[PDB]
């Protein structure tokens, strides 16, 4: 069977304070999980996971069928036109299991330049209603919030771990124009669990999702106490222990551009379990027009062979790949 995941723990609170010798020791320990499986659980984040938790399940559960189509993305409902990203995304009992609500950066909002020119990826959020859901709208905007406040933290480390100043990816992950997301989902428990929405690996793995690289800078991810995500790695495929107090991040394939592969995004996959959990992911992404140039930690002078690639244009051509593959 399965070998364990090296995915060690990682204390990032001095990335929120002003001790530069303590934040490159966190550094450290960023670099080296990126150079290895891929994946480490930030520890002392600051964020009151628990809370997250009971109001996502409070959402979850009182959802109704109704809500869910008036909610829903032009997927599943085609009078919702705009909703590409933001918004629900329903199950098809006995066939396909998860279910979720995404939504965007709270700033997007009617009168935001990027909105008025209908420009790609970004989308005004829908909410349900405030009387059938009290709380909610505020408590997921805030933790909007509460989640990028880590992830520019945990982005100064990576801008330390790489060699360069701290600021040099936050600075071009902004309030103001962020295309970072947020996605509630639930996975149920059903009995029967019907097959059609159990996939196979070629190892005979039974999964929800099978093997990607994230479409992102970093993901940021809470999830239940239930273990099921697998990392691929030189010794195959291996399991990353769950921890739901800690987050677990990774690279997805923008850093992996930006880097040369130095920090690679990894290959990982959703095993089945037949269990009511969520899984939390916060997609750290930056602005439309934000373009890093490419480097190569690796080469004396730093220089790589990749051409430097808009956010705007990795995100568009990256979510609609995922949803092909
Ligand atoms: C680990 C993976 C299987 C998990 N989250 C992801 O990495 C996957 C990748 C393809 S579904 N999720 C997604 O990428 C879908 C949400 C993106 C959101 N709609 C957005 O546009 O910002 C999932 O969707 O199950
Ligand atoms: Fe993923």
């Amino acid at each position: 069977s399965v070998s364990k995941a090296n995915v060690p723990k990682i204390d990032v609170s001095p990335l929120f304070g002003d001790d530069q010798a303590a934040k490159m020791r966190v550094a450290q320990q960023i670099d080296a999980a990126s150079r290895d499986t891929g994946f480490f659980y930030a520890v002392n984040h600051g964020i009151n996971v628990q809370r997250l938790s009971q109001k996502t399940k409070e959402f979850h559960m009182s959802i109704t069928p109704e809500e869910k189509w008036d909610l829903a993305i032009r997927a599943y409902n085609k009078e919702h036109q705009d909703q590409v990203r933001a918004g629900y995304y329903l199950s098809i009992p006995g066939k396909k299991a998860v279910e979720s609500f995404c939504y965007l950066n709270p700033n997007f909002t009617p009168d935001h330049p990027r909105i008025q020119a209908k420009t790609p990826t970004h989308e005004v959020n829908v909410w349900p209603d405030e009387t059938k859901h009290p709380g909610f709208q505020d408590f997921a905007e805030q933790y909007y919030w509460d989640v990028f406040g880590l992830s520019s933290a945990l982005l100064k480390g990576y801008a330390l771990a790489l060699g360069k100043e701290e600021n040099f990816f936050a600075r071009h992950f902004k309030p103001d124009d962020t295309l970072a997301s947020v996605v509630l989902i639930r996975y149920p428990y059903l009995d029967p669990y019907p097959e059609a929405a159990i996939k196979t690996a070629a190892d005979g793995t039974k999964l929800s999702f099978e093997w990607h690289e994230d479409v992102s800078l970093i993901t940021v991810l809470y999830q239940s106490n239930v273990q099921n995500l697998q990392v691929e790695t030189a010794a195959g495929y291996q399991d990353i222990e769950a921890d739901d107090t800690g987050y677990l991040i990774n690279c997805g394939s923008y850093m992996a551009h930006l880097t040369n592969n130095y920090y690679k995004a990894p290959i990982h996959r959703v095993k089945w379990v037949n269990a009511e959990r969520q899984s939390l992911p916060f997609f750290v992404n930056l602005g439309y027009d934000s373009v890093i140039d490419p480097f190569d930690p690796r080469e004396p002078n730093g220089k790589s062979d990749r051409e430097p690639l808009s956010y705007g244009d990795y995100l568009q051509n990256g979510l609609v790949s995922l949803i092909n593959k």
